[PDB]
């Protein structure tokens, strides 16, 4: 079949070939990046990506460790400011100095990471379903979650596995729904059996555990991304953004928040609330 983005490479100060997705648009308007959660890849943005293509250039780059991006030989190498150094690299290398971010989960932390280099350099940006203030009950969830290395011989069972787990975060979706997010999350490996789509060395603390958030106050990074044209996107249900957080957002000038019904973390942002809140924001590059 026919796909609608190319696939594309950069390469990490330290010699690992990365991996983006690059949906062809508009070259008269600032690109838009899209970076996912801690666990994700470019699966996750494979349809916004398609909804978005055209009117604008999207890329959808995956870290060391996701994806099709190369596993690190040193699993200390998978934290943030890694990331964060490697995405430099990549805006570098593909001579990009203007860009819509979205950014969920740690890819919005991301998103303040970069847009604290220099605020002009976002055109506009999207948050979704995290923010300078993340619950705890998230965070103990992800430390329990990440490298436990559950697979799986058939989708249906791994399915029915998520479901499972995230069933609270997801209540109305249906089985098609389930499929869908698996495919995004995991891939049928080597060995014929389906598992998580990310090194599994990832878990591995190291001077802290998978997930933490840099030890500094963040409000900050939050105020200089406020400062250019602003979507933060809420789950109602969130256990990771509180509606009192995301109202603290809110009331920062230009910041819009959108709250999706009966979601928790993350929205998908297939959601047509979602999609519509996204193509309001893009108005204001
Ligand atoms: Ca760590
Ligand atoms: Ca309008
Ligand atoms: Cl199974
Ligand atoms: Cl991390």
């Amino acid at each position: 079949g026919m796909a609608e983005y190319e696939d594309r490479y950069w390469t990490s100060s330290d010699g690992l070939r990365l991996h983006f997705r690059a949906y062809e648009g508009d070259i008269s308007r600032p690109p838009v990046l899209c970076l996912p959660g801690l666990t994700r890849n470019a699966r996750d943005f494979e349809d916004l990506a398609t909804r978005l293509a055209g009117d604008w250039r999207v890329l959808c780059p995956e870290m060391r460790g996701r994806g099709d991006s190369d596993y690190a030989k040193d699993p200390m190498t998978y934290q943030p400011m890694q990331y964060l150094q490697d995405l430099e690299a990549l805006l570098a290398q593909e001579g990009i100095e203007r860009f819509v971010a979205i950014g969920t989960s740690l890819g919005g932390l991301l998103t303040m990471l970069l847009a604290a280099a220099n605020p002009a350099r976002i055109a506009a940006a999207v948050l979704n379903d995290v923010g300078p203030e993340v619950s705890p009950e998230g965070l103990e969830r992800i430390r329990g979650y990440v490298g436990q290395g559950r697979n799986f011989e058939t989708w249906m069972h791994a399915a029915r596995a998520l479901q499972e787990s995230s069933g609270d975060v997801y209540p109305d979706w249906d089985i098609t729904q389930w499929l869908r997010y698996a495919k995004r999350i995991m891939v049928l490996g080597s060995s014929g059996r389906i598992a998580f789509d990310y090194d599994m060395k990832i878990a591995e603390p190291f001077e802290a555990p998978v997930g933490a958030t840099p030890q500094v106050d963040m409000w900050p990074l939050f105020d200089a991304l406020a400062t250019r044209p602003l979507l933060v996107l809420r789950g109602e249900t969130s256990d990771i953004l509180s509606a009192q957080t995301a109202a603290k957002m809110a009331s920062r000038p230009g910041v819009e928040l959108v709250t999706l019904p009966r979601i928790g973390h993350a929205p998908t942002l297939d959601e047509p609330e979602s999609i519509a809140a996204i193509g309001r924001l893009l108005e204001r590059v």
